[PDB]
């Protein structure tokens, strides 16, 4: 997910 990628973090 592009926008998961903040909350991965």
């Amino acid at each position: 997910g592009e926008e998961e990628y903040s909350e991965a973090i």
